[PDB]
């Protein structure tokens, strides 16, 4: 998160920390998610297209900082992943960026309710929020473009949304973002999503109620004018959502 505030997780309760595991005994942090229920996490698929492998994963709920643990947090193992088979990048846009992971403790089990750990609501049938309207996003992500390493520490900001309209406009990003994508950002382009926020949650308040209306997926740089974050629109993922989700 470029710009923005230091959180903790009891102020993001349905974030998730996504690692992989490698040849030795390193974790490095993939990507971040949000809990929808119990047992499943939503993130995006470009974070594990390129190592399908649901073993070399681990995911936390309930973790404030990067490298260190948190009082409350629970490590979980990747029962299945699953990863949209539409998925596919262009020059610059990143095409059905969505991806379930069924969590599972150790013991067998799925998440346990907390003051740190809670789900998120999904949005209704093509129900989003009006463009401009402010919507907030976590994540361990890029403080800075120049920065080759993650705060320890989760951040957060307020971005706007904007019209599809806006979005297209020559220089914005033209046709690269379709009806399936949601573009939003600071109007001072002072703050953003970076490198490293890729699967975490965009929420925004839905009548009084906290929605996962998008998920991180893809941007021209960090914070760059006229180059918004681009965002998974969830609320048209919702019957492939339903489909996976069930048994
Ligand atoms: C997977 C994805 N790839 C891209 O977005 C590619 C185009 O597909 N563009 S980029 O300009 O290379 C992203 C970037 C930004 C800054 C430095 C390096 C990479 C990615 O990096 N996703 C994270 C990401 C999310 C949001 C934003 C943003 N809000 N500006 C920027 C980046």
């Amino acid at each position: 998160i470029i710009g923005g505030e230091f959180t903790t997780i009891e102020n993001q309760p349905w974030f998730a920390a996504i690692y992989r595991r490698h040849r030795g005994g390193s974790v490095t942090y993939v990507c971040g998610g949000s809990l929808i229920s119990p047992c499943w996490v939503i993130s995006a698929t470009h974070c594990f297209i390129d190592y399908p492998k649901k073993e070399d994963y681990i995911v936390y709920l309930g973790r404030s900082r990067l490298n260190s643990n948190t009082q409350g947090e629970m490590k979980f193992e990747v029962e299945n992943l699953i990863l949209h088979k539409d998925y596919s990048a262009d020059t610059l846009a990143h095409h059905n960026d969505i991806a379930l992971l069924k969590i599972r403790s150790k013991e067998g089990r799925c998440a346990q309710p907390s003051r740190t750990i809670q789900t998120i609501s999904l949005p209704s049938m093509y129900n989003d929020p009006q463009f401009g309207t402010s919507c907030e996003i976590t994540g361990f992500g890029k403080e800075n473009s120049t920065d080759y390493l993650y705060p320890e520490q989760l951040k957060m900001t307020v971005v706007k949304l904007i019209s599809h309209r806006e979005c297209q406009q020559p220089h914005y990003y033209g046709s690269e973002v379709t009806t399936k994508m949601l573009c939003a950002a600071d109007p001072q382009w002072k703050t953003d999503s970076c490198q490293g926020d890729s699967g975490g949650p965009l929420v925004c308040s839905l009548q009084g109620r906290m929605t996962l209306t998008g998920i991180v997926s893809w941007g021209r740089g960090c914070a760059l004018k006229d180059k918004p974050g681009v965002y998974t629109r969830v609320s048209h993922f919702l019957p492939w959502i339903r489909s996976h989700t069930k048994e």
